[PDB]
């Protein structure tokens, strides 16, 4: 398998990992963004979703910190207040538009609330329409949990091979697949457990991608950082960095151009600090270590904004703060704000 | 000497050397651009200079290939057709605006047509106005020639210490100085001679910068590539690369973040190919090897454009071709057109 | 799985990959060395085997080019003419002694002459005795072939999991396992085929090693270079290098410290030139690229020596030539004889 | 200036900077070693100096940690107890023998106790004899002090140009020159002052080496680490590392293959820790950062070795500890002992 998009996939995937840049995940479904809007007393109508995404995308200074922005299908075709398609707004600034293509998760019978991710049906034709609409990368999220018997062989197998198949289809249709095998932080396991599970899961995913003949140079990885569980004592950025980078060195081929971490419920500042520490570690890292943050990029902007329009300039200043901080983190040059 | 701009100088100088980006030198005076406009039957009025710079700067896809654009003073204050100041147009795309600050050359008594560069008088106050107008780097060109007795000790000394003093003033006023000691190609000397002269000159320049207590991590170097003289047989990109990188390894401190080659006499394609070969050399290179090209970036765009407006879309496609090619060259990934 | 030897394994595996050094494979059994001795009219008695190994190991200048020497069990316990144990001779020069621990190959029923490698029975106790005798690394050779239906899923699976189990036992007993999945060069397949098969095989091997909880940082890889088949047209070193390094980038974790190529029927000079080209390639290589050569290091020495003792000084100068050339090749600094 | 030794100079200088290796400075004159021997109640006769250097050089395990050993003229021609010439002992183990060639310092009139280094007279003929005796590198120590008006322009100029001229003569006779501009720690100045003085001194030295047409690729630098003065509070290894590496980045061309730090006033453990921290700094370092230690390698060995021969095995185990620790420090892998 050589795609006709092979050169463009390799160029775009490498571009996403440009030092100083990372990805804004703005791909929250109509429901998920509902929750976010609720959490700051705003109705979930298309009026407000458009307003919020426009706030982000027209923040002075923000787009230059961004190699990519993950959109939801609605937003991919939406225009701003002045009739500018968001995808053009992105492109003008050198930002690749991305598209969430998974159709969410379902529970696996005979497991303890483990899931598999849906979305392969008609995915080829979707990806082609998305490419035609200006998308150049894709997202698919697989979710694994840590427990006594988790993640199970079945959960791993299903999620790895679901990611691999998604990756091929993406590449056939000119979209760089972000491979996202998220290991949830939930629990009182220690960082060593997280490390072992992350190592096992990534090794399963790269084996699957090899079996599916995926062009690794035309892909991205969006893994969790290796951290203690959500109920365990927090640990310094340097400890997160050591464990995380060691896990990646053990599993992720050099052919992969960039690793764009998910924040997974870490605070805005903590996510930045952890990423920074990874870029300050003197060790073999044959991939860019960057960000693909949603909540960790938007949380404080959502709050400053609240509802209406006096707080746009203030919320845009807040958004710039986090974009700039994460950009600095990719270069290992974040000093704190 | 610690500048209050020290952090911003270091961040901006590092930014210019971002993999995938380089500098467009669009800083040709009112007269020099006249020549270029003449050469394609366009009158040299402010109407057309603005139109040409706008053509370049509003090329879809081009700005993302550019970490910086060197402007002439006129262009620094000019706006586009839609009222956007060029410096804002550039910033929105993450491009640093730069300013040519030298006042040209004068001949040195007692030499064989060797020059020194003028421009120190009132330079501080100029740089400060330029900073306030949105400029964040500066350019000063010293010119050296190769002859039986050239470059002379006097020419070298004058040009190195003129550059050093310019560099300090720049940094005091928040402009990253591009240090440009251009060794002209004119003559029948071979590449070995060029190498020895380039090594001598750069060693003189870094000595001067040390004596002037310049913050090297807040500077840039725009040297000639090491090539045979104008009357000698041209040589393969691999040979240009070997001699050039060896010269830089011998002279340019690792503290300097990036080396942005001038194109000099070189064609569009030749400049790209030579830069690419440098980025394919596996050797210790503690600086970004990038581009600061004028004619090598504009030549084919100037021609396609000709005069008027049906040839804008076509000329912008031509400009994108060269921007994209040089961007690929900074990554060592240029495969040819 | 944490070994008590973990720190020493990681230090020794990293040591083998020291730039300027590689491995001499002198581990040919009593029969195989018989063939080699025959091929230059010498009887296969313990007298001569000792004489030949002593010739190699007492070559002025040779041992400094060697981070390791793979021995056969006989040689591990043998002394030189003057009562110096070879293992002390090696250690004095900073050379790690290694031990061949596989018991050869057997054919797999239902395949077309594909093999699996034997030797797991009592391997733990062997490795412990070998460690006590001064061995610090081990060798196990798996063999895969290329054909219409080869290598088969069964061959791959058997060889990968045989290597993995061998690797853990090694590490439990303080021997750095060289993981050697040799894909035989035999056939008229092209280099693209070799690339695809090498990529599939290595991916299967690292999956197995992960399943077996092997410490990658305490291992080595001895793969075939990626080459056209033995019956296909030879190609330039730079082509071998491009395909080989690409295959390794796609499959071998950064955690592995070093890759010591087998020569696999290449000539002395060709092996050196191919290794050199790999170290001249500007590309992400998170491991040392070195040599583990047998015939490619000894062939010309065997011949110069012949049988008799007038040709020792001459044969030792020949051996030094190849040691020195391969040492230079590890640094990318080999220019030809 | 092209030496006939140019290839061998470049290969040997690069060899000295092999990761995992550094230099033992055992070159203390008849007087200086007197002091060391006195300090542990041993008479300064050639009997005992030989015994001490033999102790070091015949330590099981030590030589593999060493790319070079700097000798005093006496030791260069000495043999061990068993008739083995030291230079053969070194070579057998892959260690380059080096020779101290300066003839000590003299005071500069019109300065405040500043010195210049002697030794240029007949140095060519000495270097040639030394090369013939098996030496392949050389050492010359310049001494600078830090005061209100020190180091003076005159002291710097004299020492830089003395080093440059020494370097040329070395290279003409096939010895890699170690350039050693030692800035003494004496005083109450802070680390920032040491940094500024080290940067000024090194910049003067590389300017001089350029003027003298020295082949940088065939040289070594032995500078002080950047530290607080002798009367100021000691500072953490990370702070030493940051200031030291920054000073070198600012001044030492990439063409120089290795920087072999002098230990100066530092303890064994402190020297190792500081070196290690430099190799753990994530920053552009286009040279090997290694060691050329005297006191920091020998101090604890001198003490364990009382004078008599029952304490040799114990003192050799102590010497191995420091060799092993510094070797690990060159790799950034020292964890403490």
């Amino acid at each position: 398998f050589t795609s006709k998009f092979a050169d463009e996939l390799i160029a775009n995937a490498a571009y996403i990992g440009t030092p100083g840049k990372g990805i804004l995940a703005a791909d929250e479904s109509t429901g998920t963004i509902g929750k976010r809007l609720a959490s700051i007393n705003v109705e979930n109508v298309e009026s407000n979703r458009r307003a919020l995404r426009e706030l982000l995308f027209t923040t002075p200074g923000a787009l230059p910190c961004l190699s990519g922005v993950i959109l939801f299908e609605e937003t991919l075709y939406q225009k701003s207040s002045d009739g500018t398609p968001f995808v053009d707004m992105l492109k003008s600034a050198g930002v690749l538009p991305g598209i969430k293509v998974d159709k969410g998760t379902v529970e696996l019978a005979g497991t303890n609330g483990e899931t598999t991710t849906q979305g392969l049906d008609g995915l080829g034709d979707r990806c082609k329409k998305y490419y035609e609409a200006g998308a150049r990368f894709a997202k698919w999220r697989a979710v694994l949990k840590i427990g006594v018997n988790e993640p199970s062989q079945l959960a791993i197998h299903e999620n790895a091979y679901g990611l691999a198949r998604y990756a091929v289809i993406c590449q056939e249709n000119g979209l760089v697949p972000i491979v996202e095998p998220e290991i949830l932080v939930d629990g009182s396991h220690d960082i060593q457990k997280c490390a072992a599970v992350t190592e096992r899961v990534l090794a399963a995913c790269y084996k699957a991608l090899s079996d599916h003949h995926v062009l690794l140079e035309g892909t991205l990885l969006k893994p969790n950082m290796v951290t203690p569980g959500s109920e365990s004592a927090k640990v310094a950025p340097e400890v997160i960095a050591e464990h995380t980078v060691r896990a990646l060195q053990r599993t992720v081929p050099a052919a992969v151009p960039a690793i764009v971490f998910l924040s997974g419920g870490q605070s805005e500042e903590e996510a930045t600090r952890n990423l920074n520490a990874m870029n300050q570690l003197k060790t073999k890292k044959p991939w860019s270590l960057s960000f693909s943050f949603g909540r960790a990029l938007q949380q404080s902007t959502l709050k400053t904004w609240g509802g209406k329009e006096e707080n746009v300039k203030k919320a845009q200043e807040a958004f710039l703060v986090r974009c700039k901080a994460n950009s600095e983190a990719t270069l290992g040059a974040y000093k704190g704000d």
